[PDB]
C-alpha cells in the first residue's frame, strides 16, 4: 500500500497500512518459488500541483507481518521535478568516413533544471542508428526498443549535475551521405511505456597491391611463370565475401592474360590473384605497368597501378644453392639454443633492377614428424640470403639429428 | 555532344589590326568536361555554442 | 546564379569581484562606498 504526499496523509499506525493493503488501494503481487523474485509493483498517483520535492511512502505486508520494520524509517524517495528540457550537442571526428571505418561521436547531454539533492540518478539510454539497415526509427517505440539492445548505451545523471557525456562508435556497410541518428529516451524497468524529450538530426577504401612473379626468369621453352597479385585493404571485409576483378593489361607477350575473379573469405582483407602467361618465355626486358580495378560496396572502380621490370633470361635455367652451418656445433646439450644459419645463394644472380623474389624459408629440425617460418627478401643485387633459426632440441641425441630446410618463392 | 576537351578561339580587331599576333598561336582554353558533382562534408569545433 | 550541391544544418560566463572603500565602517562618518566589477 502506497500513499503519496499529494493525495493523502500517510497513515500513522501499522493497522491502517494493513487495512489499506488488504483492500483495493494496496495491490497484491506473487513471488515465484525456488527463485530470487524481482517484484515490480505499479501505483497510480496524480499531482494536481507540481511539487519540487516528492516524499512517497510505501508499506508492504507478507501475510500479517510487514516487510519494512516500523522502527526503521519508511522508504521515502525524492524523485525530482520541474520537467527539464535536454539541450543536446554533437561533436564528430573525422568529417568524412571511408567504408567500414570507425567514426568518433560525442554528445554532451545538458539539463536546464538542476537535479534536486538527495534524489536518484537519471538513467538515460541514448540510442544510435548507425544506418546499415536503411530506415531510422521515427516513433518512440522504435527508438526505445533500440536503446535496450547493444545499439544504445546508458548514462547516469549525477544528483545536482547537469552535464553528461555519451560516446559511441558506429559501423557502416558502405560510405553514404548518412550519419548515425540519435534519440534520448529514459525508460522504466521491463520497457513498459515510451517517452521522448529531445530529437536530433544528422551531422555530416584504400587498396594496396604487391605483385610478385615466380619464377622470375623467363625460361624460353620452359614452364609458364605464375604471377601472384596480393591486394590488401586498410579496412577489414566485414559484411560479406567480396569478389574483386583482377585485370592484367597486356605486357606485349602472349596477349593480355584472362581477367581473374578471386573470391575473398569473410573477414579477409588480403586477396591473391593468379595469372599465367605462356609467351612470357619470350618476354622483352623492360618496365611494364599493371592496373587492377577493385570493386567493394559503394566505392566502385578503384584503380591500382603497379610497376614491374621483367628481365629476359632466355633458355638458361637458374638454380638456387643452399648451404647450412651451425654456430654452437657439436656437442649440444638438451634444451639449449642452437643457431642454424642457411645461405641461399644464386650463382647466376639474374635480378638486375626488376622484381625482387622474397623467399620464405621453413626450418625443420630432426624431430621425427617430417616450424618457425620466417621470410627474407632477396635483394636483386646481393644474391646472398641468410635464414637464421633456433631449434631448442628437447630430446636425447639417439645418434644424431638432421635439419631439413625448405624454401618457397611465395 | 558533350566533349572531353574544349579549345575555343577568339580573335579581336581594333579597327583593322588584330590584337592577337598571328605568329604566336591564338588563345586556347581547356574548359573541363563530364560535369562532376561536389560532395561536401563538415567538421565542427566545439559542439555546444 | 548557379548551384551544384546542397547541404543541411550541422549542429556567457561572468565573474564578479567586490570591494569596499573604506574597509572599516566608521559609526558617525561617511557612508561606505561598495564597488562591484563584473567581467
Amino acid at each position: 500500500a502506497f500513499f503519496g504526499a499529494d493525495t493523502g496523509t500517510a497513515p500513522a499506525d501499522l493497522a491502517a497500512w494493513l487495512t489499506a493493503a488488504n483492500g483495493a488501494g494496496g495491490l497484491t503481487a506473487t513471488i515465484l518459488p525456488s527463485s530470487i523474485p524481482s517484484d515490480i509493483i505499479s501505483f497510480t498517483r496524480t499531482y494536481a500541483a507540481a511539487a519540487a520535492s516528492l516524499q512517497g511512502k510505501l508499506q508492504c505486508f507478507i501475510g500479517s507481518t510487514p516487510l519494512w520494520d516500523p522502527y526503521y524509517p519508511t522508504p521515502v524517495f525524492q524523485v525530482l521535478a520541474a520537467a527539464p528540457t535536454y539541450t543536446l550537442s554533437a561533436s564528430v571526428t573525422p568529417a568524412v568516413v571511408p567504408v567500414d571505418t570507425a567514426t568518433l561521436w560525442t554528445y554532451n547531454i545538458i539539463r536546464s533544471v538542476p537535479v534536486p539533492a538527495g534524489g536518484p540518478s537519471l538513467p538515460i539510454l541514448c540510442s544510435f542508428w548507425d544506418g546499415k539497415t536503411g530506415a531510422a526509427p521515427t516513433t518512440d517505440a522504435g527508438w526505445a526498443a533500440l536503446a535496450g539492445s547493444a545499439n544504445g548505451k546508458g548514462t547516469s545523471m549525477a544528483p545536482g549535475s547537469t552535464t553528461a557525456t555519451c560516446s559511441f562508435t558506429p559501423s557502416y556497410s558502405t560510405t553514404g551521405t548518412a550519419t548515425p541518428t540519435l534519440q534520448l529516451i529514459q525508460n522504466s524497468f521491463a520497457l513498459d511505456a515510451a517517452t521522448t524529450v529531445g530529437f536530433l538530426s544528422p551531422v555530416y577504401a584504400s587498396y594496396t597491391i604487391s605483385s610478385y612473379l615466380n619464377p622470375v626468369t623467363p625460361v624460353a621453352g620452359g614452364a609458364a611463370a605464375v604471377w601472384r597479385i596480393v591486394i590488401t585493404r586498410n579496412a577489414a571485409v566485414t559484411a560479406s565475401a567480396k569478389t574483386l576483378t583482377c585485370q592484367m593489361p597486356d605486357n606485349g607477350q602472349g596477349g593480355s592474360p584472362a581477367d581473374v575473379t578471386a573470391d575473398i573469405a569473410v573477414g579477409g582483407t588480403t586477396t591473391v590473384c593468379v595469372f599465367s602467361i605462356a609467351g612470357y618465355t619470350t618476354a622483352t626486358p623492360g618496365p611494364y605497368f599493371a592496373t587492377v580495378n577493385v570493386v567493394d560496396g559503394a566505392v566502385t572502380t578503384s584503380h591500382i597501378t603497379k610497376n614491374f621490370t621483367v628481365l629476359a633470361s632466355g633458355t638458361t635455367a637458374p638454380t638456387y644453392a643452399v648451404t647450412s652451418v651451425v654456430s654452437p656445433a657439436t656437442p649440444v646439450k638438451v634444451s639449449t639454443p642452437v643457431t642454424y644459419t642457411f645461405t641461399i645463394t644464386r650463382t647466376t644472380a639474374v635480378p638486375a633492377g626488376g622484381i625482387p623474389q622474397p623467399i620464405i624459408c621453413e626450418f625443420f629440425n630432426g624431430e621425427g614428424t617430417a616450424a618457425d617460418t620466417v621470410v627474407a627478401v632477396m635483394a636483386p643485387g646481393e644474391t646472398t640470403t641468410t635464414c637464421t633459426f633456433t631449434t631448442y632440441y628437447t630430446t636425447v641425441s639417439a645418434g644424431g639429428f638432421t635439419a631439413k630446410l625448405m624454401v618457397f618463392g611465395e
